[PDB]
């Protein structure tokens, strides 16, 4: 039901742990990992996969890190 709200409405999404899919194609990709509370590179298989799968460290960063607020 709607989003988690009260964190400045954020992507949970991002803190969903990293997901490349099956086709193990890699394209290095970046996620927001918990491990490290900051967007980490990791491959990316392709079909499949998950949310957390940015392409660009500022990418993930921008729709995770959230830098200016929205983004």
């Amino acid at each position: 039901d709607y989003k988690d709200d009260d964190d400045k409405l954020k992507p949970d999404f991002c803190f969903l742990e990293e997901d490349p899919g099956i086709c193990r194609g890699y394209i290095t990709r970046y996620f927001y990992n918990n491990q490290t509370k900051q967007c980490e590179r990791f491959k990316y298989g392709g079909c499949l996969g998950n949310m957390n799968n940015f392409e660009t460290l500022e990418e993930c960063k921008n729709i995770c890190e959230d830098g200016p607020n929205g983004f």
